[PDB]
């Protein structure tokens, strides 16, 4: 019923069961094995589950099993060399919170230091593709967002608010860690971590203490600072130089 | 800065520019050119946004333009035939909130018909992709939450319990919406259609209320809620079916 308590020793013996499965029906097209999240840091709690990677050489691989026992719950994701560097160089709006799975990669195999490339390669990622996924960012959520609490200041509905500020909070902590360009520990650590930051945009802490503390219910409150945060980001945006382009009517 | 108030015929006006600097550029490898979203469903507010797709004929097309002019937010997506229809019938987890789009197209061009033969793929998926979605969202989403909030009651943080509790509602949203094979109109209408609907996961409502309130500061309220949900996930996947088969350590 649900995840069971579990010690990291019996995690890890669980890890090495699936090494040796894992080795077993795929032999020598496996390059590497590591463990992420955050048994690979080692400082899993009583719940949490097991989330391995498998660098493999079989051309053009990508594939992923996932499965419970009923009491855990382990994900274990296959890709060839290109897949997944190619993945880890890649900057969504939300590489914070995603690509800190290559920052902390407990070695299982590896026959050829390919989990140091995927290390090196995560933590290389060229300047401009941070400044690209800022510009993407404002425009494809941050003034979407703003068109739905606007929306619902005038026609509501009010039930929907909580949830679009715990989005519009989120969608800050990607901003902020994108400037940074520093990945964040886990998701439950997002926002605490988001708001410890220097260089934030006005508004965006008070904004954040609300959804950390759970007072989510004063809708006046909430529309007034989500209208705070939202002036204070582009601010933010013409002093760091994410400059977007507002210029064209039709830009194709 | 942000969305301004637009009017619906404001909006119809950008709609035919764009479709006209479509046509220009690309010609005879346009086969249809589709309104979606709330001007598609002539549902609107002061600050909606206009989102439109585009049927190529060209094989393997796939791209999109999404851009502000700093008063209003326009996205258009190109897809082949084969892509869109591929993607019309495949069903994540997030199928509810995301197939309403083939569901109520306002037609603008179409050389072939092609805008209904989307609308007809659709709505034609077998059953079994939504058994099997479902069984992957449970596996993957719900099981993961529930190993999330223990770990929360036992070594925190409980600051992350707000934002994990609207993630927990959306998700058993997108439970009741691929069990009955309906789509929500819009996201801000998610909850509100998902309590209305008959068959729900015991435990779910009362889970919906907290969240569509804002009432999400009572952190051992929220964690007894979350539990019950969870409890009454197991029951109404028993009654219904959506079984897996958990019974080996390494299912592959
Ligand atoms: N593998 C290379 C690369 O991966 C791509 O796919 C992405 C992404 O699409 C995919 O997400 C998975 C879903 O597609 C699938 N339906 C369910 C899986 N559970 C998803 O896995 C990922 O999301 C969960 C979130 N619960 C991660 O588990 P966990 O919370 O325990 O976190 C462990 C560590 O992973 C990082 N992290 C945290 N949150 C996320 C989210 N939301 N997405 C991705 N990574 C996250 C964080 O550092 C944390 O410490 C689970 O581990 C995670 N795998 O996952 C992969 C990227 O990992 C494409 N398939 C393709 O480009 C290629 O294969
Ligand atoms: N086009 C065929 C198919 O699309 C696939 O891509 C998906 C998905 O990846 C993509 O999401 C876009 C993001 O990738 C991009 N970074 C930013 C875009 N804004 C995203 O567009 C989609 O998400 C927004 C959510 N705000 C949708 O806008 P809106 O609130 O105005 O809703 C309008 C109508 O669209 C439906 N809807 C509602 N929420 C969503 C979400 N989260 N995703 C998708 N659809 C949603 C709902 O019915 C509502 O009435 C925006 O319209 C939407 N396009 O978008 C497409 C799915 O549409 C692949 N690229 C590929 O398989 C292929 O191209
Ligand atoms: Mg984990
Ligand atoms: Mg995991
Ligand atoms: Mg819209
Ligand atoms: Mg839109």
């Amino acid at each position: 019923n649900g995840p069971i308590i579990m010690t990291r020793e019996e995690r890890m013996k669980i890890v090495h069961e699936i090494k040796e499965r894992i080795l077993d029906k795929y032999g020598d097209d496996v390059k590497a094995i590591g463990v992420y999240g955050s048994l690979g840091r080692q400082t899993d709690g009583p719940y949490s589950d097991i989330d391995m990677m498998c660098v493999m050489s079989t051309e053009e691989a990508e594939f992923s099993h996932e499965w419970t026992t009923g009491e855990w719950k382990v994900e274990v994701n296959f890709d060839s060399e290109e897949i997944l560097l190619d993945y880890a160089s890649q900057v969504e709006s939300d590489w914070p919170l995603t690509h800190g799975q290559f920052f902390s990669i407990l070695p299982i195999y590896d026959s050829g230091g390919y989990l140091e490339k995927v290390y090196q390669t995560a933590k290389s990622v060229e300047a401009q593709k941070f400044h690209d996924a800022i510009c993407a960012l404002i425009v494809e959520e941050l003034f979407e967002y703003a068109g739905k609490w606007r929306n619902i200041r005038v026609q509501g509905p009010t039930t929907f608010l909580p949830s679009l500020t715990v989005q519009v909070a989120m969608a800050g902590a990607m901003l902020i860690g994108l400037h940074h360009r520093i990945c964040y520990t886990t998701s439950a650590s997002v926002l605490t971590e988001a708001v410890k930051q220097s260089d934030l945009p006005s508004g965006y802490d008070h904004l954040c203490q609300f959804v950390m503390s759970g007072q989510l219910s004063d809708s006046e409150k909430l529309l007034e600072s989500l209208e705070n945060f939202w002036n204070g980001i582009q601010e933010w945006t013409e002093r760091h130089g994410y400059i977007v382009d507002v210029s064209k009517r039709i830009p194709f």
